[PDB]
């Protein structure tokens, strides 16, 4: 037989949390038929810890995943300011240009900034 695979359009390019600072990972999904996706939760501890609830997600759909890299995000909704920065041990630095190029079209009125 054959097997269909996930459409990738429905698996949100974006999902963070508001106001704080927190970690975030830049994820390559494969159908697998490939993406980048940004997440980012207060309540990790570890970019790995992001990185293993994402993965595990994916995989439950049968999506395979890849990690290009983590930082910070400062999300000020007040100020609609999001800042994308910073590294990942685990992972290294995302590209960040990449992460704010997902947010922004996500968040289009808010002023969406990168360092590096």
């Amino acid at each position: 037989l054959y097997f269909q695979s996930m459409d990738l359009a429905l698996i949100p390019d974006v999902d963070i949390d508001s106001d704080g600072v927190f970690k975030y990972v830049l994820i390559r999904v494969h159908s697998a038929e490939s993406k980048e996706i940004v997440r980012g939760y207060k309540w990790a501890e570890y970019h790995a810890d992001i990185y293993d609830k994402v993965s595990g997600d994916m995989q439950k759909q049968g999506c395979d995943c890849e990690c290009l890299g983590g930082g910070r995000i400062s999300h000020q909704s007040q100020d609609k300011k999001i800042h994308v920065y910073g590294y990942s041990m685990a992972y290294g630095p995302a590209q960040h240009a990449i992460s704010t190029e997902k947010i922004k079209a996500k968040y289009p009125d808010y002023e969406v900034t990168w360092a590096n």
